[PDB]
């Protein structure tokens, strides 16, 4: 399958920010590093928590790899690099589940990429539409209509 | 009063930079740190081994970013939009002020040609290498948008 380029790793990172002690992501999930919540051993980001960027990046990658692999198994469709990584950047912020359980798969893999597209920008919410969250689901829908 | 950069133009230098905490040898030999730093805030250089953490990355890419909107808006006598605003000061940025300022491209920009100076982007591709294109024509797009 496919891997996240220096695009799309750039745009989650930036997305992200990086930071080397746990906080929490506005909702109640204690994050580190580049967005991780949950250690590649399993052991979840708590409260007092600190890293070295050496440990941010290993965290990264792991998380770059399982979420590639989510995307790699689900879309039943091609993609194109762009779109690949705006997917993974998706994944990456929403999960799993909430990829294999979306509209935005479903229009995705019935071939309907304008759909898919669109279904981006539905995910802006923090249980509240945060303004954050409302420019990375554009920045990705862009990212994945861009040819 | 004068510009300041706007998201896109953070976004765009930031991505053409990357953001890194050790410091690392750019290819022609100026050691850089944080988003791009190559001179802390206080004029000591970046050296070899220089660690730093986000939120100093952050305050020094800051200090970079007045410096060089200020170069941008003492030198340019022609109007401009906030889009070439900020292609000029991601230029700026990666090149320097001296070079801006000595620039074709600025002459051209500021007797009124402004498809001239966006054309004079795509010269400062140079040490001739691809990263350097990527970002020279991402910035001339950038300016010629409206």
């Amino acid at each position: 399958g496919k891997t996240t380029s220096d695009v799309g790793v750039n745009l989650i990172s930036g997305f992200e920010g990086t930071r080397f002690t746990a906080y929490d992501d506005g909702v109640g999930i204690w994050t580190i590093g580049t967005g991780t919540t949950v250690y590649p051993n399993g052991v979840k980001v708590k409260k007092g928590d600190t890293c070295t960027p050496e440990q941010a990046k290993s965290y990264f990658k792991h998380d770059l790899a399982k979420f590639e692999k989510t995307v790699n198994e689900s879309v039943t469709v091609p993609l194109t690099q762009n779109q690949f990584d705006a997917l993974v950047s998706l994944t990456y912020n929403i999960g799993a589940g909430a990829l294999k359980n979306s509209t935005l798969l479903k229009l995705l893999n019935k071939g309907d990429y304008k759909g898919a597209a669109d279904q981006f920008l539905v995910w802006n919410k923090a249980g509240k539409v945060l303004k954050g969250l409302v420019r990375r689901r554009e920045a990705e829908r862009a990212l994945f209509l861009k040819k």
